[PDB]
């Protein structure tokens, strides 16, 4: 992805992203990724502990699944697993202290919805992330911090779709075969606004 960030605002909730993605050209994943952030206004300075986020993700013949790793690999890092099952985009946190099906987030951190979008061949949402750049995890503890203006992070993409798709807490998982990586998603300062309290405000659809 770019590490130098794009600037985005989304119509209907007015919120601007920085963002990092892969275009539909790239040859790293297939059908294009996007991933964006909107922080407190003072996240630049000192760490916040949570964001809204912006997923775009891929379908391959309307399945499939997408991941971000707020820490970069994907150990000893909250994970936040992406997919739609009809008209629905749910979420799950989710870590992992191996390369094995990671284990449902033990920790505090919550997932609010701002919005959300399924066509054939794409999936998108907006949603507020509480708690969710400390985290904490079975004797594994870590962050990001955004005071750094970079988050290293992750992505994975995937063609099928999850096991027990309408229940997130109880998902299986294949390993991910639509590309993979870690970047510098470098922050500036659209990336942060005094708007950002009415923004999470909108974050009130809780999709269990
Ligand atoms: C059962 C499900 C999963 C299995 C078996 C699995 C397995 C793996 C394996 C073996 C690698 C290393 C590939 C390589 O080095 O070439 C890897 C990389 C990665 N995976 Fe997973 N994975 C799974 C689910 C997830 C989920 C849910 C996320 C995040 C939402 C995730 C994020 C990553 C990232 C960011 C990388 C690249 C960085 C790294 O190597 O640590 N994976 N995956
Ligand atoms: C499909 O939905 C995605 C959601 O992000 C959107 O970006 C894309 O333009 C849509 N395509 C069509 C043909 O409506
Ligand atoms: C962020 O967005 C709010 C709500 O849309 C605006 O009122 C404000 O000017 C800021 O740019
Ligand atoms: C959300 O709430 C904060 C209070 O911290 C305001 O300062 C901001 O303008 C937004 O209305
Ligand atoms: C919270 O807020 C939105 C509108 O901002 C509602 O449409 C949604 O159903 C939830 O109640
Ligand atoms: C949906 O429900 C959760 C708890 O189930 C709330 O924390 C959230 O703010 C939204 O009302
Ligand atoms: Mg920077």
């Amino acid at each position: 992805q770019n590490n130098v960030p794009n600037t985005f605002t989304d119509p209907d909730s007015g919120i601007t992203f920085n963002t990092w993605g892969l275009d539909e050209d790239s040859p790293q994943t297939q059908g294009g990724f996007t991933f964006g952030v909107a922080l407190p206004s003072d996240a630049l300075t000192t760490d916040a502990s949570e964001f809204i986020g912006y997923l775009k993700c891929a379908r391959n013949d309307e399945s499939g699944w997408c991941g971000i790793s707020l820490g970069g690999p994907m150990t000893n890092s909250l994970l936040i697993t992406a997919w739609p099952h009809e008209d629905t985009v749910y979420t799950s946190l989710r870590f992992a202290t191996g390369y094995a099906m990671p284990d449902v987030y033990e920790g505090d951190a919550e997932i609010t919805q701002v919005s959300s979008s399924v066509n054939s061949t794409h999936f998108s949402l907006i949603f507020r992330c509480k708690n969710c750049l400390q985290w904490s995890h079975g004797g594994s503890s870590g962050g990001a911090s955004t005071s750094g203006g970079v988050l290293v992070l992750g992505w994975v993409q995937a063609f099928d779709d999850p096991g027990n798709p309408t229940c997130p807490e109880q998902i299986t998982l294949q390993q991910h075969d639509n590309g993979m990586g870690i970047w510098g998603a470098q922050l500036n300062t659209d990336a942060a606004s005094p708007s950002y309290t009415d923004w999470a405000a909108q974050a009130t659809k809780t999709v269990t």
